[PDB]
């Protein structure tokens, strides 16, 4: 048995309610990331980024 | 048994309710990412990005 | 047994309700990504991107 | 047994309701991606992109 | 047994209801992708893109 | 204007997916009702029943 | 204006996904009601029953 | 203006996902009601019952 | 203006995910009600019951 | 203005996730009510009961 029955990068059983009035975004020459939910990633090699923002 | 029965990059059982009035976005010369939900990725090699924004 | 019975990059059992009035987007010289839901990817080699925006 | 019975890049059991009044998009010299749902991809080699937007 | 009984790039059991009044798109010199649903792809070699928009 | 422009007993915009393996029913001396979907009724006078089961 | 523009007994915008393996029912001398979905009724006079079961 | 523009007994914007393995029911001399979803009723006069079970 | 623009007995914007293995019911000489969701009723006169069970 | 713009017996914006293994019910000569969710009722006259169980 090697690397077996493992759970990795798993999201389960999440319930979300959002109520908003007049949500707004306004970006000039910029990076904006908003609202990421319930995201799971596994990367055997290399670099993994969730919700990452870089300007210029 | 090698690498067997593993669960990796899995999202399950997520319930979402969103109520909004007048949601708006406005981008000039910019990268905007919004609303990602329930996304799962696995990458054996290389780099995996979820909801990542770069300007210019 | 090698690499068998594994679940990878899988999304299941997601229920979403969205109510909006006057949703708007307005982009000049820009990349906008919005509303991604329930997306799963696996990449044996190379780089996999979900909901990723680059300007210029 | 090698690489057998595996589930990879699979999306199942997703129910979505969307109600909108006056949804709008307006793009000049720009890339906009909106509304991706229930999309699954596997790539043995090379790079796979879901909902990815590049300007210019 | 090699590469047998595997499920890859599969989407199943998705139910969608959309109600909209006055949906609009307006693009000048731009790429817009909207409304992709229930799409599955597998690529043994090369790069596979779902819902990807590039301007100019 | 009396009783005008009213909407009553109306069902609209419903999408259903059902997947089953080996569904079964077995009734002796009994009433069974199963699977009613998308049914609308209006009755000006008298009693209206949807999916109602009585034994003996 | 009397009783005008009213909405009564209306169901709209419902999306349902059901996955089952080996669903079963077994009734002796009994009333069973199962699976009612998306049903709307209005009754000006008298009694209206949805999904109601009586034995003997 | 009397009784106008009212909304009564209305269900809207509901999304449901159910996953089950081996669901079962077994009734002897009994009333069972199960699974009612998204049901709306209005009754000007008399008594209205949703999902109501009586034995004998 | 009398009784106008009122909202009564209305359910909206509800998202539900259920995962079960081996759900079971077993009733002898009894009334069982299970799983009611998203049900709305209005009754001008008389008595209205949702999910109500009486034995014998 | 009398009885106008009132909201009464209204349920909105509820998101629920349930995960269960081996849920069971077993009733002899009894009334059981289980799982009521998101139910709204208004009754101008008479008595309204939600999720109410009486034996014998």
């Amino acid at each position: 048995y090697v690397g077996s029955k493992t759970k990795e990068g798993v999201v389960h059983g999440v319930a979300t309610v959002a109520e908003k009035t007049k949500e707004q975004v306004t970006n000039v020459g910029g990076a904006v990331v908003t609202g990421v939910t319930a995201v799971a990633q596994k990367t055997v090699e290399g670099a993994g980024s969730i919700a990452a923002a870089t300007g210029f």
